[PDB]
């Protein structure tokens, strides 16, 4: 079969005025030929553009490219991964219905979870998911959503995605996961049983750090259809300018994530060898608890990870001597970066679920990079080093 | 005190590199100098970024040119107009609260308003707002806020935001205004007392027809960063490009405003003195119910009206035969733009809602652009008399 | 109208977009090896490369090729890729040059460094006066550069005038129109051969891209000069003509706004104490007024104006609130500068006097704010 | 030594409002703070910034990034690689001086140096650069420069860059090479004697093919700002925009390059043993003359050569019939080009000079991209096995 390179470096579609790459869309309104073909366009019937919220050529250009290495029946790009998120879980929930979701999140993503939907009148549950009888535990009549990250945010934490999307389609409840730490060159969660697949789109799939942005792929055309109905009210979108951009590095999203995925591991085991360090949860390490059911169930592995170091001040040694490794949030970008997970991406996340997840000062997150390894490594090695 | 113009022209805040356009920020994350520094931001102390959705300079910008215009604590920028009417609603409203809006609404307003938040507990009732004691009436001990549109899409309907403000303000509730219309040239909703004020930016604001977006203003500060806290996690945001866009094009918005005011009336008066037209809805004739309302309370007025054909055909007729005119949704860009609204932008809109609106197959909206007005005129006029 | 033309171009619609898309693309694709081998004969419609030709460009072009009333027009990179391209594409060793004494700072160093390298003869002469571009006229004279009003001395020339004696005499006619702009000066009818601006000014207005266009009278001279940008290399990318054309759309009502701004501005600092001479050409003081007023429609907002010191302008300079120090035009906020130390410094001594340029010079560019807020703006530098 | 994937993803240079991605200045003019600090950045006094045309950050970034890789003293970015020949070229050459050139370059560098140049009193021959002695011989009193193109464009001829160099400074002229057809990846032209190396970034530094541009790096300070000096005046400029894009695709150029390199050699090793194919110009292949002198002067190969078909037709019927590959001009993109040279790049060039370089209706010259190869190889067996 045609390999995924080649699939994404040559998307379905006719090419406009024979542009050999696809034009920027820069527009907000589209033209009619007659009344009754503007019509008809509203109604569902005939091939052409409204206005860029309900549909942009660009934008659409995107949204098949992730489609494609998906295995989707469609998909929906938007302004931000939170963008995402939001359009596929109230979608489809709604005053009544249950959720059921990993304890272990993002932190915007539980700050959604926590206080939004609460508000909205949807009963939320945060639950240990690499354990399947938990999932189970938590289940309810109302059950309508089970929400996973795997590896999670930042812990790495595995998931049993197979196992709990039987569950799922057993019990007539919509599976969604949060693929954005995997990339889908080596986690497609709809071939796992999972029923939406997402992405933060401003992290692996553009790679380049310049893009906020989100997909969401469905497994029906109807759940496709009701993201897209979601977000023409809720009104997260992707710009022409953005899709293009994220389409152009998706291009050569295949080899970049090679290249995370080796320097990712390598760098892993510089880490878990080293005197200073006292554990890295790297879900490619054998050490790791969830490593079978990651090496089964995913092609490859991300280049972000989270390890231990033996004191805060420590940490904060390391983090704050890098010549190479740049101090920031975000990840998933061309160079590396590196964070602090207790005081900055889950700062806003209560202490009750901070325990649990469980986060302390002692933990530095990394994002390994396309750059030579040796170059990352001796970077690290100097800065642990230190006087 | 500077005028609009030169308020505009000249932004509050420092220059990048003594840049003089500002610059576009394409970024997703920033840099910290240390461990406590980062650590400070995500609190917040002081000055400084963090990431794209949590706060972006070249969107800040478009944000702070938007804030001084509407006299507002602070503004926040969206994907959409949409984006900024989601935000300014559900950011407040939650399960077991009341909202009274009007009964005429942008099409997606209405089915943001009928379908989605019905589903989250939120009771929603659409009600004639031009009669303020039709407001008084449809008040609940659990009503938390007032939505409206005015001049409402698209027919035009004028609302006493002044008098709503005060049922509001008495009464505890939040006043929101949609002002995408008239445009904060014309229309201050915060100087009559609303809480909220937002616009699509996709509008007039930008004037271009080359950007989506959406704004939100608010009276207070922590109204304002509740907006801006529901955006941090519902996630529609306006790319740096878009916000550098619209900054460029509202650097001429009230040069266009003055144009599209101008425009709009003439060719409102040229349609209503034409024996082939029923009527027309313009809230700057003196003919239009509720001129003095919208008289008072604007110091302008848009250039997007309504119309009446004597049948569908006529109106059929008229839009598929104009050479100027482009036959097209969407409102407030420089070109003159015409659109049927029973099978366009209110087609998805219940039929049960529809008729209260008012909205028939023989009425016809236009928006006049910045061309010249005889341009216009000439070009209906040549479809008109075929 | 020109507003009119300018927001219905001509052309057709992109996938029934309403604005024209950014062609953001090097190549483009053929159906056959025939259809690719007849469009780099000229054979057939559609496009091969971006340097050849890219839609989102062209679309500027034909824009600035409506408003100019052209046979054609040509994008660059920069005014000074026009400049360059609308001469040394004509221009060759052996040949001779007479343009006008006062012109923009790099043009006087391409026509005094760059073109006597390539052999060519270049004299500058007094422009102004139409019996003295006669006696500097040579058997071997092909070209006469023009730019009126001037930068930065707003020195008016007879562009009609000079247009007679070069056709007689067989030789190209270039104005360059980057101070007044296509709404109010048209050098193709007034017997110009080549028109050109730098668009980074009035033409974009915004202060946001680097941009140039050329429009010729004749099919042939433009094909001439979009084959030196060929091999030039001086290209308008996607994105700028993207911007560049959106610019556009709002250029004759900024140039209503500019003209009479910058008329009151000067009326302004005309009767002020502490200024002793302005320079702008609609004022009826000024010695070019006359032909200044037959052969434009109207007037830019970029003028020169005299102080009494070196240290006056600097103090006015140094302490204005609204205006900006810097270089650059026909922006829609307004930038003040001093040429003799910035745009003109670059300038020959010899050509500084022959100009003259003098360190009590300021030259201004009125932006399209409020009058009396610019107005004001200057009153409390020019006396605090 | 830092590797050069670290070195393009870490430039010099602080960054901007501690923005992660460098921003993009799309502004024409810069303010002031006084007017004697005005006075002396047109002076050369202080840092940094008055007009785009003389310096604009977002477009020194990226030529910062070039002279990283080339070991120049510095960079000028230009609005098309047609900008950085003209600019490397009538910098230096005046009326009265002579340049040797290559016989064998692309076309529109053959029409600005066969119609303009001489039109300049500039003296040009064109001369088989392959050989030393042929260059040696054609050498005047007044000869200025040599420039040359190695691998040439389309036939991949090679030229002696080495031995060329020797000879240009024993006499005081200027070696010119263009260096588009390798990248600086595997050519470095200043580190085998020339004094500028040029680049199409339009090419494979970009490598997204959605960018016109040019790039010319010099040796000495005086002769990269002499170029500046030209490119005002002249002025073909990068546009912010393009700059900001170019940096961008170049964050990736050595990975890219890697894959382009094999596939290169993998789609000419099987073009070469197909009977349908006469002969493969590769400049990596042992069977192609100049592959000693390339193997030893270059540290990797292009993806772009050319081959022998048994007839204009045949060669009609492989480009017109292929899936993958795309019929377009251009070339070092992300997804595989294909043309006809005597039909298109180089149906501009004049009969007695088309005849020296070798160009027949039976050539087709292929642009290799990053695709998996065996998809690329597949797609031109099923042509070349045509009924
Ligand atoms: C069907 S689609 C179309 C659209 C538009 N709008 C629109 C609108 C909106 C939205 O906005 P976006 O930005 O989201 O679009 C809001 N509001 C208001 C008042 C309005 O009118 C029209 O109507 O035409
Ligand atoms: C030294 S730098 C400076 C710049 C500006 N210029 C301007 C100009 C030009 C330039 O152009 P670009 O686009 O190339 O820049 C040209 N021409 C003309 C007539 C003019 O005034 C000024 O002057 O300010
Ligand atoms: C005819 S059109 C076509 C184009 C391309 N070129 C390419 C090139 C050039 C150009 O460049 P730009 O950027 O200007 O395009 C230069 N050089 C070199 C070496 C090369 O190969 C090809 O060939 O394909
Ligand atoms: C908490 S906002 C920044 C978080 C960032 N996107 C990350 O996951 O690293």
């Amino acid at each position: 079969a045609q390999d995924i390179t080649t699939t994404l470096l040559h998307p379905k579609g006719d090419h406009v005025l024979h542009s050999h790459a696809y034009p920027i869309f820069q527009t907000s309104t589209f033209c009619f030929d007659s009344t009754q073909q503007g019509a008809d366009l509203f109604m569902g019937k005939g091939e052409g553009h409204i206005y860029s919220r309900l549909g942009n050529p660009t934008v659409e250009q995107f949204e098949e490219m992730v489609c494609s290495i998906e295995g989707a029946a469609g998909s929906a790009a938007f302004g931000s991964g939170m963008g995402a998120i939001s359009s596929s879980t109230l979608a489809f929930l709604q005053k009544g219905d249950h959720l059921i979701a990993g304890d272990t999140l993002y932190g915007c993503t539980v700050s959604l979870f926590t206080h939004w939907l609460p508000r909205f009148g949807i009963e939320v549950d945060l639950i240990d998911t690499s354990d399947v009888e938990k999932v189970k535990a938590a289940w309810k009549p109302n059950t309508k959503m089970v929400y996973l990250e795997s590896p999670a945010n930042p812990t790495c934490k595995v998931s049993d995605i197979k196992g709990i999307a039987v569950v799922c389609h057993e019990r007539g409840a919509r599976l969604v996961v949060d693929a954005t730490f995997t990339s889908p060159c080596f986690l497609k969660p709809l071939e796992l049983g999972a029923d939406i697949a997402l992405h933060s789109v401003s992290k692996y799939i553009n790679g380049h750090g310049d893009v906020i942005g989100g997909v969401s792929s469905a497994k029906t055309a109807e759940d496709i259809a009701t993201i897209k109905f979601y977000r023409k009210d809720a009104g997260s979108l992707m710009a022409p300018m953005d899709a293009f951009l994220c389409a152009r590095g998706m291009k050569t999203l295949p080899i970049r994530m090679q290249i995370h995925m080796e320097n990712g591991l390598k760098v892993a085991k510089f880490l878990e060898q080293h005197e200073k360090i006292v554990k890295v949860n790297h879900p490619g390490l054998e050490s790791f608890p969830g490593h079978d059911i990651a090496k089964k169930q995913m092609t490859g592995y991300g280049s972000t990870f989270l390890f231990e170091m033996k004191s805060f001040e420590a940490a904060k040694k390391l983090m704050e001597h890098l010549k190479v490794c740049t101090l920031a949030v975000s990840l998933g970008c061309v160079d590396t970066l590196i964070e602090h997970p207790a005081s900055m991406t889950h700062a806003a996340v209560p202490e009750n679920i901070m325990r649990k997840q469980g986060i302390t000062p002692e933990l530095v997150r990394i994002s390994v990079g396309i750059e030579n390894v040796d170059d990352i490594i001796a970077d690290l090695k100097q800065a642990l080093e230190l006087w």
